């Protein structure tokens, strides 16, 4: 599970989206596994602008924060799961690290601020939601 809070915009893992969530939508796409719902209350989280590969992420299943090297947001395939088919998922970035379906949500995050959620994993392998290019989520 995890949050970003950003403005009046709560962004989470589409999968993991709330009742609340959906009855209070703004965007939500099923290829990138995101939903962003509206909040009454201000939030406090910064989202990066900037290219960077490299950053920290959260491990819930290994109570840890691990700096990562992380491939471009990319189209990659991913095995089907509880919540989706077999699919290919849009603007995702890999890294070598640990990841269980229950670390989705975690944060990844570098000098600049917030750059995604973590969304997949297996293989030694953990895959994060970009959301450096919703720009949006800056205003109004
Ligand atoms: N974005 C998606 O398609 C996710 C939907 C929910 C889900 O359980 N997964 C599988 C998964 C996530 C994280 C870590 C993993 C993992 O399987 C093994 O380790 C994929
Ligand atoms: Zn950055």
């Amino acid at each position: 599970s995890g949050a970003i809070y950003v403005g009046n915009y709560r962004v989470v893992n589409r999968h993991l989206a709330t009742h609340n969530d959906w009855a209070n939508l703004v965007w939500e796409d099923s290829s990138r596994d995101l939903l962003v719902s509206s909040t009454t209350a201000q939030g406090c989280d910064t989202i990066a602008r900037c290219d960077c590969q490299t950053g920290v992420y959260y491990c819930s299943s290994r109570r840890k924060h691990y700096p990562v090297s992380f491939s471009k947001p990319s189209l990659i395939f991913v095995e089907a799961s509880e919540y989706y088919p077999a699919r290919y998922q849009s603007h995702l970035m890999l890294a070598v690290g640990h990841s269980e379906p229950g670390d989705c949500g975690g944060i990844l995050r570098c000098q600049h601020g917030v750059v995604g959620i973590v969304s997949t994993g297996g293989n030694g392998l953990v895959g994060f939601a970009d959301v450096r290019d919703l720009l949006w989520l800056d205003e109004e």
